[PDB]
């Protein structure tokens, strides 16, 4: 037993399937050459407010009148919980750390939530939240803990089994492991065959230094990744998940992504944000070479478009 | 009568329609808030190497087949990068004369797809003179951007895609260069549904088909265009310009700013990576003048004609 069921995401996509489009499954032939796979990638960057996120906000909200809903969040479940909240005509308050970028506290803004910015750390996230559900008397929506969140995430694996039946492996970037964990549940429940991986940047790998070490292991410092929203540790709720379900972590490096958001823009023109890069970066990867030439038909899932791209500036690379 | 006809399109669309994509028709709730339209974006930014200009090359090297030492063009980039692909399907030596104000992914893309690349000064008459020379030096088959037959009917055919995936459509909204998209659209939409505006879009920093329409006469570029929409700098032609000024509706123009702004709100409302050019369309809808246009003219297809943008190149005005 974890803290989500299949039959959890099975009740989540009913919840939810009136609220959202089935996102489509793009190929790129460049792509397939660069890792010698056969790549299909799932396009939660057209999501609505722009990533996956919507999925488990529309879950939580539809599973709960209440004065208020709050949450913490680098952006993405940020936005995606105050458009769901505003569907029913209700408030929402968003726990945001400062070094967040702009685009997300700016859309957080436009979908009409109060945001009250926090020091960027897991402590300040979490305890920031909760201060403000009290003065609130609001209901916190975890982006990554909470069981209704979780098992929407999970309805990326409902798409993906369908759109891609032959899928060998799905590829996850990690952060809070709400979406790897609700995919782990998914995936192992219908298909047990099919390989999870999670993809985690190095700069921010507790998910990595967990799996290895066989406890939840957070990170120390708080971390400094242009994988934005992958910054999260993983927590009590989805590191069970994570433990027994998932079949291997690959880190990557803050070059790897970067090289491999760059690549997606410019051979698949799509505006993915560099945290959907991680597993992109990932397949690319030194240590992808170890995994099984049997495992051909890979899906990765591409989380969210929300990319500042002023400060994009800084870090695009010219051919060398 | 023209220098393509409907059965020209037809003909071009058996031609290639075994080697290209079908382009998906998107939507954003935003962009139709922003503008009071309902609009409908074709995008050919997903088209094989990264715009529309495959039509028209694939199209040409099938009809021109019937094999040369090498095919030849000049291109700012995407036509380039198009020819040089069609013809290695046929193993066929490319050669493209380029700008030397071209972006570098335009220009590293060519050679990257194995073409020779030869730089000229940026202005129609050298595009045009340097092509015809490495014609005659290499003996091979100049292939134009614009206005070869060929290419016009081939580029027609995103207007056949669009008249099936958005049959009930009161206007096309396409950015103009040298005419060859516009002229091949024009063509197609007038011959099956010649109620459906066609509407030029345009650049005011390479405003030669707007004077040209609004003087009744072809007035190319006097100077060399300065503009972020650099797949539009060519000045339409001989074949192009009888089409505009009989089948076109009307042309608006736009300045860099409303091309930056446009460009920037697809890449951030829609995550298609728009090239500046592809943006030129959207500008077009939002501009001030676009409100002169009739409030039943309201169901709009924008051609997002590619992706090709130098992300290096952008910073300078990425804000
Ligand atoms: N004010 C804003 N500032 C920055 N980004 C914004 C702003 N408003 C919306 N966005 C971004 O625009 C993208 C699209 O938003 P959303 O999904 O709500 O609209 P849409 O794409 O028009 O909807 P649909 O595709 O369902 O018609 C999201 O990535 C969102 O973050
Ligand atoms: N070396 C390169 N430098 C910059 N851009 C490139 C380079 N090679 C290819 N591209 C760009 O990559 C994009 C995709 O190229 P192309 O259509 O040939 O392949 P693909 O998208 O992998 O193919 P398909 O979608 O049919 O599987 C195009 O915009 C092209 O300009
Ligand atoms: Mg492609
Ligand atoms: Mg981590
Ligand atoms: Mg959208
Ligand atoms: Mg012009």
């Amino acid at each position: 037993q974890y803290d989500i069921s299949f039959a959890d995401v099975e009740k989540a996509h009913i919840n939810i399937r009136d609220s959202i489009h089935l996102t489509p499954v793009l190929t790129s032939s460049i792509l397939n050459q660069l890792t010698g796979r056969n790549l299909f990638f799932k396009c939660e960057l057209f999501q609505k407010t722009g990533s996956f996120k919507i999925r488990g906000a529309l879950n939580a909200v539809r599973s709960l009148k209440p004065k208020a809903v709050v949450t913490h969040s680098s952006g993405n479940h940020g936005q995606a919980l105050t458009y769901a909240a505003k569907l029913e005509g209700i408030p929402a308050y968003i726990v945001v750390p400062q070094t967040a970028p702009d685009c997300k506290k700016l859309a957080i803004q436009a979908y009409g939530a109060s945001i009250v910015y926090c020091e960027p750390s897991d402590e300040s996230r979490e305890n920031v939240a909760k201060r403000v559900t009290e003065e609130t008397e609001g209901i916190m929506v975890h982006p990554n803990q909470e069981p209704a969140v979780i098992a929407g995430q999970g309805t990326i694996a409902l798409e993906v089994l369908n759109q891609v039946p032959l899928v060998d492996a799905l590829v996850v970037p990690v952060g809070g492991g709400g979406m790897l964990a609700g995919i782990a549940i998914t995936v192992k429940a219908l298909k047990p065959s099919v390989k999870v991986y999670a993809a985690e940047p190095s700069n921010a790998d507790d998910c990595y230094q967990s799996k290895l070490k066989g406890k939840l292991m957070p990170n120390l410092y708080p971390p400094e990744t242009i994988a934005d929203g992958v910054k999260s540790s993983i927590g009590l709720n989805t590191w069970p998940i994570i433990r027994d379900l998932v079949d291997d972590i690959f880190t990557v490096t803050e070059d790897e992504i970067k090289c491999a958001t760059q690549l997606v823009w410019e051979r698949m023109k799509l505006l993915i944000e560099p945290t959907a890069g991680v597993g992109v970066a990932a397949v690319l990867s030194q240590h992808f070479q170890t995994v099984s030439p049997e495992v051909k038909n890979i899906c990765i899932v591409l989380s969210g478009g929300n990319v500042d791209l002023t400060s994009s500036i800084t870090w695009v690379k010219q051919a060398e």
